[PDB]
């Protein structure tokens, strides 16, 4: 099973997408964990060509304390030598000199295209190399096959076969840190903010930035504006002024063009807005800033996961299996053949060159086209000449979670677009009982994307106590559907209404639960809305705490995270920060395990690493509290390290939503409203709505691959109501990666890696 | 004493510098605290002209929960009506209709110039107004004098009479957040980062940004580059590459010009660097981002202080005293006549128009010229053909503090420039005893500006125990001077060496202490290096914590801050975050005071404001701990609010230095090295250095107005060694502002406001 006797090469090439260091760290540590030799190839294909000093064998400490670093410690370089066979043969030679039959390439589309051509010629290169006399025929029959596992490291997301790339989330963090600087101030003058984003051929970042910020207009190469857009944009900005909206946001990709080949410059859009509107218009150009900063939490977790999965795919690969790209479609890890992804990239590039240009946007991926349609739908109120008798109420239940507001905004716009009469109830089920129901319009949710917490009130109170009041208010307001955005209490309350349908006819209404909570403890989904924001805040605190020793003193920090009995937040945060241990309820630990971990920390702390970090979930243990662990670690670490403690309380809660949470809540709010409309039309009979089947009350998912709708009655089997979490959680396999990255020898036969999948046309 | 029966008008105009909301809040609350009526004038001189609805009387809650908001909730507008007498008369009319004889203007140079012309014509405007029949002669003899207290709110810092303006620090926070996105990554390619800042007429933001980031080159309008700078810059970037420095930073003001009137564009510098060097060059343009984001801690404290001082100056102003600008030169509050500051601004503008152009930079202020000389000195190693036998060792003692590295970098460069032999000792006095002395060069401190903590090691150990080892190593290495960068232990250790001079001849060496600590507990200074960083991180945590209640739940947060017995950090953090109370050791409190504050909180919490925040210094009380306050507030607040707790541990510690701390540490490190060189030449006699007088061992200050050098023996009188803090601390007057902004009726007769001062030529 172990990959002993074989060597893995890891290199980065192209623009240094942040999160590459996390991927390199996971590749290295998994490679030497499974017994393989790991060789770090510096400057990418440059150092592959020159080789020699640029190829160095890695140890465990070579990738220590880099997971929080942006860029790449390996370094990347553009080399033309790898384009030609003269340098590519030298690259194959240098791999043979170290016995590196296994290569991990972490780069963009050009990097992975070069890796594909390098595999395709590996036999021919070796043949010509032995023919020229630089390697004997023996020592060439071995190494006859080169194994390539590709990782897409780029902010562009230009590789068509793959849905998400390393650094996309963090590039968007940079973009939204800058846009939040504009939108979160008290707006004074009438002004226009034009953001030039650094996508010269792919407009994905411009699109998700526009969706996350609620941009007024978007220029992307995938969908150039129609003729006469000059007037249409200026008029849109004009009615934006008439609305009283003092700020306009224009997102313009570097690759922005018109229907012809002529590029549209940010300066042109500036001067255009200045001339026709007179708004205070300044262009913001991020430039190198997009590749800057720390990697986001998502980038660190996913880079770690894909780096580990890259190594494992590289060991289980026979001479016959093709070069693969390890990626995630949805939450599911998957391997795609390198050849097909390169072919799709060539097809979209040819289509974008005025071949199938109107039909190039679909080949970019269904997610791109759907994101652009959602963006345009939410951007401007088109006139809904259609109308329906249906009316729906939107709840916020539980604790506040970052991204509830984004979900409610999208649900409101989408429901109004479908002709529904949208209500919002303040304080959740409390307000529904008390009748705090307020009909809402398009602009009542204006600017709700970036606002953290809950504009509508949230309450944890379950509906069973005031069930008579809830049915009364549903009858009064004619509520035909119910959209509940919240945590475990949201699911539990909708479950209580479904179970009470037998008693009350009025509760036979379509229900939908959008899981929105810090803890990620809601059954039926993998990611509750706002868990990403909490993870990002928690790691940022842990990074700050871990930096406080500044390399001199050697110290261990016991950090306590929230999440109730759900350990998700602790474990992913531990992965993101390189925590030695994340103690959680789902993995019960006794004093024997604590002594093992403390001795493990002590041994590590005598080595070069000086900053230790163990996380503890707030409800992991009844007795071994944070104070207990502090006393334990400080006693047993006497004369080796000092111990400190930091209980992250509501530092993980009140932050504004991360760009993932904004886009995520945006999308599933739309999807919940689409599903609500379809179910309500499917259930409307005899002149009234009567939703009695279990399928009419679902939790909108995203459970493995795509969005799902799990009936609440069916999820009741897999729900631990005492602990307020599901019984089987997908993320417990990430504990093995967490422990492996911390030198814990754990037999991870239970980890499942994504298998080969062909591209979805 | 109180200003009852009189009305104060407050307005913002110009670009909405962040921190204006803090100034408006302090103006409003101080104005109605002292009994005066406060009127909020919306959109500035616009709403002054139209008046009517745009002038509204303020209550205490009108400026509630705005201190953390950037921009200005009052709103600002450019109006040409105030330029002409037709609209200026209407402005004077609208002030008379509300009886507003007192006006606070919070704006840039154009705003304050308009306010000056409005006062100068106030009598003529009133005369023409009564002549036209819109006000009777009675009701015009009253209001015959208009009182103007100006506040400089702008990112430009273009107002010549004033050293610091509201929003400069926060604009620099935005600039350095973008630069740190570049510099803190693992550098991979050779690349150039051209940052355009909006220095369209004033180049102050570009200069301090360049100094804080260590920019390779600077374009400011004040000092245009000499002819042929094209080659000189490109060569500088060339040797930067040859050094192995993979990143170049170019700071180009918007108003970058050459010695002629031709502007230098950021695109021109880009294409120039691309053509001659080929580095991956991208321009970053901040645009509106510079005015965005939250105000920094400094901006909130200083805006609050100057807003309060503006009101007080506005009440103690007789018909004879002129219009004043409330500003701070150094740490000292001061009032400057509006006319002289406007005159200086006109003189510098005329000088910059090719009149006295080479001599315009000095009239901008001595701080500008000194900052530019320090920048150029530290930027590039010029050849020091001078040499001296003197040799000095640089220590880091105590805890790590953000900005020690910046200080050591500047001390190293300045000492090498003066021909000294610079040593750095790792781990402070421990290393000096152990002989961990390493001679240092120019590039050994490369990139130390933005690095937090200490690159040299820090230890708290005092020198008395290993005094024999210290004198031995001073003798071995020939250490003629000693630069100690650290907290109270740094001062105490230098004091121990001075007291031991009588026993050991070798300890008769010049000593200098740079105060660098989170607590700001070092006698001889007002601001220890790195206290600003701790305050900023503390408020950012408190803002995050305060935002977590999400506008519906009534919750109080007990937030525990560090700082030892020194309460500075808690109190300024309370001012920055609008904390209800900051319990500190220097203000002893008993249970009676706690009941007063808790009842005060309960009454406040029944009103519109729902998020309370009390701060507690870690060592303020022996028994009334954070847990005690939690139990107290949660018990007495039962049925009104919930209570939560958050001990900010080392979250306040390990951050990168704020831009203030980088520039501050930079400047005082230069100044300490200048003073070291002068003292060593003044003390060199008989062929050796013999420093025995008390003046040869000083703490570099910045104590009220400018930098000072306090002998450690003299500071021993005003030092509480048991509590490790000075006995008389300048900042205890800020407690009264803290308590006043929280509705505590405290007789603040002990607060001293800056008096009138003429401009320093
Ligand atoms: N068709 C190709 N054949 C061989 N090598 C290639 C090919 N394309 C690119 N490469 C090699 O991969 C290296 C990096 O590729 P590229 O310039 O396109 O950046 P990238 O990998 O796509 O990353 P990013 O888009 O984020 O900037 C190139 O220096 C080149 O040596
Ligand atoms: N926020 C936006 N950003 C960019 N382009 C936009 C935005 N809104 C509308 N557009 C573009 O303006 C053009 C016309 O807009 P509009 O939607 O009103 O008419 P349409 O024929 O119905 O287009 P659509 O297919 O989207 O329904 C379209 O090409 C559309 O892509
Ligand atoms: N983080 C935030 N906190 C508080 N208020 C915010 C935040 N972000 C935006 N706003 C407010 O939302 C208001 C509405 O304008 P905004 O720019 O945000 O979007 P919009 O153009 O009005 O509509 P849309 O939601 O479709 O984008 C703004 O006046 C702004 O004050
Ligand atoms: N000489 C003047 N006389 C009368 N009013 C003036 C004069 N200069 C400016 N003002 C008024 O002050 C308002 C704002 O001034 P200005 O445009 O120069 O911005 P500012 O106050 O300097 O702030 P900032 O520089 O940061 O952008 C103007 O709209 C104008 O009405
Ligand atoms: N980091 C820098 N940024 C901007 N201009 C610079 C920088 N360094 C040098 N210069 C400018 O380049 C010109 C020549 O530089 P240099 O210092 O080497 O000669 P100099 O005659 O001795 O000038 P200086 O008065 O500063 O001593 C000067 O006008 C100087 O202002
Ligand atoms: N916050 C930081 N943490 C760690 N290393 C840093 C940080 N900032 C810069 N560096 C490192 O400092 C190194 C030196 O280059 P840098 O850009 O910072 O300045 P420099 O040009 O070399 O010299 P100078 O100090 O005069 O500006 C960089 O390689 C970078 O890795
Ligand atoms: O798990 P939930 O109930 O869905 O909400 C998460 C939040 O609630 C908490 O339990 C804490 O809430 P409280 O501070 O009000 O007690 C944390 O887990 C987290 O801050
Ligand atoms: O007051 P000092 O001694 O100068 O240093 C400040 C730091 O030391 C502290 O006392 C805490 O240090 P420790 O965590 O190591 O115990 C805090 O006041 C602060 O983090
Ligand atoms: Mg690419
Ligand atoms: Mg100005």
């Amino acid at each position: 099973a172990s990959g002993a006797g074989k060597a893995i090469g890891v290199l980065t090439s192209g623009g240094d997408a942040q999160g590459m260091n996390a991927a390199v760290r996971a590749v290295t540590r998994m490679g030497i964990y499974v017994g393989a030799k790991v060789f770090l190839i510096y400057e990418g294909y440059e150092g592959l060509v020159e080789g020699g000093e640029n190829i160095k064998q890695a140890n465990w400490l070579s990738v220590s304390n880099i997971i929080q670093l942006g860029g790449t410690i390996i370094g990347s370089a553009r080399c033309k030598a790898f384009t030609t066979r003269e340098g590519r043969r030298a690259a194959a030679y240098n791999l043979v000199q170290h016995g590196i039959t296994n290569l991990c390439v972490i780069g963009g589309d050009g990097s992975l295209t070069g890796a594909n051509i390098f595999r395709s010629e590996w036999g021919s290169l070796l043949e010509e190399l032995v023919a020229e006399g630089k390697i004997s025929e023996t020592t060439a029959r071995t190494y006859s096959h080169l194994n390539i596992a590709g990782l897409v490291g780029s902010i562009d997301n230009d590789f068509c076969g793959t849905d998400m790339t390393i650094g996309t989330d963090s590039a968007l963090h940079r973009i939204m840190e800058v846009i939040d600087a504009i939108t979160t101030t008290a707006q004074s003058h009438q002004r226009t903010f034009v953001l030039e984003v650094m996508g010269r051929h792919c407009g994905y970042l411009a699109l998700v930035s526009a969706l996350a910020s609620g941009a007024d207009w978007l220029f992307i190469p995938e969908a150039p504006p129609e003729d006469g857009w000059e007037n249409f944009m200026c008029e849109r900005l004009g009615e934006t002024r008439s609305r009283g909206s003092r700020l306009n946001i224009i997102i313009i990709a570097e690759g922005a063009i018109d229907r012809n080949g002529k590029p549209i410059s940010s300066s042109y859009v500036k001067d255009l807005v200045v001339q026709r509107l007179g708004f205070d218009t300044r262009v913001t150009v991020l430039g190198h800033v997009q590749r800057g900063g720390t990697p986001s939490a998502f980038d660190r977790i996913l880079s770690s996961k894909m780096g580990m999965e890259a190594v494992m795919a590289l060991l289980e690969a026979t001479p016959d299996t093709p070069a693969c790209v390890v990626t995630l479609s949805g939450n599911q890890s998957v391997r795609l053949p390198l050849m097909e992804c390169v072919q799709m990239t060539k097809e979209v590039q040819k289509a974008m060159d005025d071949k199938r240009f109107d039909e190039a946007t679909q080949l970019r991926g269904g997610s791109f086209e759907n994101n652009w349609n959602i963006y345009k739908l939410l951007a401007h109120q088109k006139p809904p000449k259609e109308k329906s008798n249906f009316s729906l109420a939107i709840l916020n239940v539980g604790a506040p979670a970052a991204g509830m507001n984004a979900a409610v905004r999208s649900a409101v716009r989408t429901g109004i677009s479908h002709g529904h009469t949208v209500y919002v109830v303040h304080d959740g089920f409390e307000g529904l009982a008390k009748g705090q129901v307020q009909e809402v319009g398009w602009h009542d949710v204006a600017g709700w994307l970036g606002r953290g917490g809950s504009m509508l009130g949230t309450k944890r109170t379950l509906p069973k106590g005031q069930l008579e009041s809830i049915v009364e208010n549903i009858r009064i307001y004619g509520i035909h559907a119910l959209l509940v955005v919240g945590g475990f209490e949201a699911y539990e309350g909708v479950l209580q209404l479904v179970e009470a349908r037998g008693r009350y006819e009025e509760l036979c209404i379509v229900m939908c639960v959008i899981p929105a909570t810090i803890s990620n403890n809601v059954p039926g989904t993998d990611f509750s809305l706002g868990s990403d924001t909490a993870v990002n805040a928690a790691m940022e605190s842990c990074d700050r705490i871990k930096q406080s020793a500044s390399g001199t003193k050697r110290r261990v920090f016991i950090v306590e995270t929230m999440g109730g009995y759900c350990g998700y937040l602790a474990t992913v945060t531990g992965i993101a920060v390189g925590a030695d241990a994340a103690y959680v309820f789902e993995d019960p630990f006794n004093i024997h395990d604590l002594k093992v971990n403390v001795e493990h920390m002590t041994e590590k702390m005598k080595t070069d690493i000086q900053r230790g970090l163990v996380l503890r979930n707030e409800k992991c243990h009844d007795y071994y509290t944070t104070e207990f662990l502090y006393n334990l670690y400080s006693s047993e670490g006497k004369g080796v390290f000092d111990c400190r403690t930091n209980v992250l309380g509501h530092l993980q809660q009140g932050g504004a939503p991360t760009p993932f949470d904004r886009n995520y809540g945006t999308k599933l709010g739309v999807k919940a409203m689409l599903w609500l409309s379809e179910k309500l039309r499917e259930v409307y009979r005899k002149g009234r709505v009567f939703a009695n089947a279990p399928d009419s009350a679902c939790v909108i998912g995203l459970k493995k691959k795509a969005v799902a709708f799990s009936p609440v009655t069916e999820l009741k089997k897999d729900t631990d109501f005492e602990h307020r979490m599901p019984r089987e959680q997908w993320w417990l396999s990430l504990r093995l990666m967490l422990k492996m990255l911390a030198q814990y020898r754990i037999s991870m036969a239970a980890y499942v890696s994504g298998e080969l999948e062909h591209v979805t046309r």
